[PDB]
């Protein structure tokens, strides 16, 4: 990880909002502990600039240093720090699905990121960065589908929540809520900062 010219992307304020995003109805190893999908070049710094051949085409990005340099460049990097310490937490931030606070990029995103939500606008926010089928695809294909709604009870879609036994709050917004199925999925599953709601 290297910032560039001393940028630095990163949000600290974006952590609080973070588990709470679009992710949260993902339940994804995007943001568990997996990589997410088109991982920001503040992590890697090596060559993988966006993954996807579009903006990482630097080297030649197209299979080789696609499938291999590239994964074997990150996965060369110390996990000594944890996947959680790479971006992981901010994955919501940085992939940037939209139906988040767009006041935090409005705010703090594009002025603390800069350059890098500049380049994810276009990437993920744009058209969504794809990433080679190797292993990120592997992990998330396996991933998504099993936990789409696993945060506790996926066969319930947790529609029912654990409001039950008092819970209050567990982790986004609240209990194990908020169904990634049935009519208005932000049914107790919320975020307080949220925009582009809706369906």
């Amino acid at each position: 990880a290297g910032p560039q010219g001393g940028f630095g992307a990163t949000g600290g304020a974006s952590a609080g909002l973070i588990s709470r995003v679009a992710n949260a109805l993902a339940n994804t190893s995007t943001l568990r502990t997996v990589l997410r999908t088109g991982v920001s070049q503040q992590i890697a710094s090596s060559v993988v600039q966006r993954a996807a051949q579009s903006l990482a085409s630097t080297l030649g990005v197209d299979g080789n240093n696609l499938a291999r340099f590239a994964v074997q460049a990150v996965s060369r990097l110390p996990a000594g720090s944890d996947t959680s310490a790479y971006a992981q937490a901010f994955s919501s931030a940085l992939f940037n699905a939209g139906v988040l606070n767009a006041s935090n990029i409005d705010t703090l995103g594009s002025r603390v990121l800069s350059a890098l939500l500049n380049g994810v606008s276009s990437a993920a926010q744009g058209l969504g960065i794809n990433v080679d089928s190797g292993s990120v695809q592997s992990d998330i294909s396996s991933s998504s589908s099993f936990l789409s709604t696993s945060s506790s009870s996926a066969s319930y879609s947790q529609a029912s929540a654990s409001s039950t036994s008092g819970a209050g709050y567990t982790g986004p917004s609240g209990p194990s809520t908020g169904p990634s199925g049935y009519p208005g999925p932000l049914g107790g599953g919320a975020p307080f900062g949220q925009s582009g709601f809706g369906g």
